[PDB]
């Protein structure tokens, strides 16, 4: 069964769990010098970041088989999430495919945006923006977070005018906030603690996308960073 | 200097050139088993199309060293260059840093959209979020391919617009045909023979956008393929 | 400063100057559904303890730290197979890139290659002798070595193998070593540059193997009793 | 052609009897030094970029799966052939178990096993004609399906006079792969069974490949200049 019940993750698989007292401290991988400073430790590697993106990826195929799905891609948080996904779904199922195989998926890119420093303003705005070549679709929304639900929410609401077949949902981290709306995924990365994570394309006011590892943002970054 | 003349090209290096014998096997390399019998050769594997990406992304950071500069990536057809670019061009920025660097570059995404089947429709769908936050910005646009030089011409016209403070191109493929208009990149990876390439994120309709190594697209696959 | 102390370690088994591993507790791991495994090792493995790109994130580190402490200086890379296959070609890609890198006109390469086949191990326990097949290690001699090895569990491989370099006249050893074991039977042999400090168990993947089974395996993984009844030699 | 009409595994060491033809590379094909990543000390050494670096991986993924394609899900023993092979040898093993695990379900076995020899002849840009041998025991090998894994066949002689020596172990077959083949008049015509390049007769460095110890961490594939042989000179 393709999932059909966006935000109720109803058969999601467990994500991996990141203890509230998990991560590394900064001497442990490779971090830029200038981030040091404004970072107080690795929470995810991006080694296992990409190994966990490898299995979802494994999880979507199996789920899909050989069914064409759309695939739409958040910008601008989603960028290191779907191009790791993307790879990994890519070579899994040409691996798999025969001569009279087909091409899995097709990929789109909508712009969405609702953070102001390290909280969401709770609005939400949308750039694409004509989708409805999505008609009668199955599509995989692939985001970087759900921290509020508010974002998904919103953006599935949004959805119902271009009448798309199924929305499934793919999201990389989880965080167990007491702000979280219940909006659930149906693929899901990690389970993180309730601190603002940067890097792997996840920003704080723009800065820190290029950060490999997924890491929290001390106060000083948060003050030296603010929006102005 | 910083490249400010787009479509001059005033100081760009010369690409890697492939002749119009060049190319591969089918059998030389991994192709995916159903697009086999709608390709030619391959041009250019993936491996080298990475292994130039690196170069360019080190002759970027050579020209703006520190200085601050937006790269924009021009879906979706940009998608695989500006991955490996943004790749390279953060390893190569954070290995160097120091305590007292900053972050190189900011990314944005426009899609832009004019091809159907093989050829130019000769108009420009533009869509992205308000380029205004380029004002007064050193802007780099990262795109796939130039081949009648349409694209980047009336892209270019567009920002004139925006009173960006310069415009550069990086461009992964130049084609030598007799339908350019002469619009030059200033850093360019490869000059290919005048034929429609496939794979490396560049479609012929959506199609074979996952495939890894910039390909030839034979008529069947044209034909199978065709918008309709 | 470089001018103060000399930075290129000169005391094996001391890790006199070592930065701290990376500490794995004992209940630290993934279940085997979280990443990608083999589908016919599951059966045979009890949870993931390291990921891939853990380790391949750590080496690069290490790869940084070995960097900063040679700086310019040439150096000996020995290699112990076959278990620090993984270990060793993730090293190299990542010292070489830091070095290649940073590297000017006026550079030289940074360190040559060299492999010694040492064994020890039956089953999950040292059989307490090390072979070595003897290779010419004379161009050695007046070299700073780096031996790089996969996991140090009693300790009794490294101080056996570091007692025969000694007839080379080799001018500084110093180790890697990806894996400490803590295990209470450990020598209290020390590396210079270590990864990772792993739990008392036998672990596969990475190259490390259970009686040659289990190199394949990406993910540093405990084999299971299951498994070692299996592949028992 | 079935495998129940014809038996795929290679064994006639040297006659490449079904053997894939290699990519050729063209005694004119190349690229300058700028196009590509070159560290910076080596680029005086160095006359051109014979093989990228990316071009030989994607040919050493499909020369892993054309092995897979072969052996099946027979074991089989991979060779590696020290110090040159290392790069070919790390790069066939990662597309090898990816191409192999990606395809086994819940029955299915490991696909092979690992063993390294130590082999030398090179002084500067030329065989010397003697070859030296050092190993772990290899009568492990016997009744096995083994896989010499080279670098490169130049002359012949390493290979000739190593499968020779194996011959004592009672191997139950003997295939070869061979990442680069040097179009040499030197040649004694000993085929591999998995071949990656057809190149032309210059000293080659890179992906393992040195000159007397020499650029092995280079990258690509390149011709090395006069400047280079005078300099680091045995
Ligand atoms: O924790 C976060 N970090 C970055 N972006 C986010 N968007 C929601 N939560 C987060
Ligand atoms: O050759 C091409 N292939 C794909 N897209 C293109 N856009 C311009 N030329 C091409
Ligand atoms: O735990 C281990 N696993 C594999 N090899 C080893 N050699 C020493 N300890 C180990
Ligand atoms: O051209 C070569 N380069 C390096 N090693 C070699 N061994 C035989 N031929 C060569
Ligand atoms: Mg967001
Ligand atoms: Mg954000
Ligand atoms: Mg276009
Ligand atoms: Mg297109
Ligand atoms: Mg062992
Ligand atoms: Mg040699």
């Amino acid at each position: 069964p393709i999932p059909n019940n966006p935000g109720a993750g109803e058969n999601a698989f467990d994500p991996v769990f990141v203890n509230d007292d998990d991560g590394y401290d900064l001497d442990s991988f490779m971090i830029p010098a200038h981030y040091k400073k404004y970072l107080t430790k690795v929470l995810v590697p991006n080694g296992v970041i990409k190994n966990r993106i490898e299995k979802l990826a494994y999880d979507i195929k199996k789920v899909y088989n050989n069914e064409e799905f759309h695939i739409l891609c958040l910008l601008k948080g989603s960028r290191g999430f779907f191009t790791a996904l993307l790879k990994h779904l890519s070579r899994i199922h040409n691996y798999s495919a025969v001569e009279t195989s087909k091409p899995l998926f097709g990929e789109h890119y909508v712009r969405v945006k609702s953070y102001c420093n390290d909280q969401s303003t709770g609005t939400l705005e949308i750039v694409s923006e004509d989708l409805s070549c999505l008609k009668g679709k199955h599509v995989l929304i692939v985001e970087d977070i759900i921290d509020t639900g508010k974002t998904l929410v919103k953006f599935c609401e949004y959805l119902k005018k271009f009448e798309i077949k199924t929305v499934a949902i793919a999201c990389l981290f989880i965080k167990r906030t007491p702000l979280w709306n219940g909006f659930k995924a149906d693929f899901v990365g990690f389970s993180i603690p309730d601190h603002f994570v940067v890097g792997y394309s996840l920003d704080y006011n723009e800065i820190f996308r290029d950060l490999d590892h997924c890491c929290l943002v001390n106060d000083e970054g948060k003050k030296k960073y603010k929006a102005t």
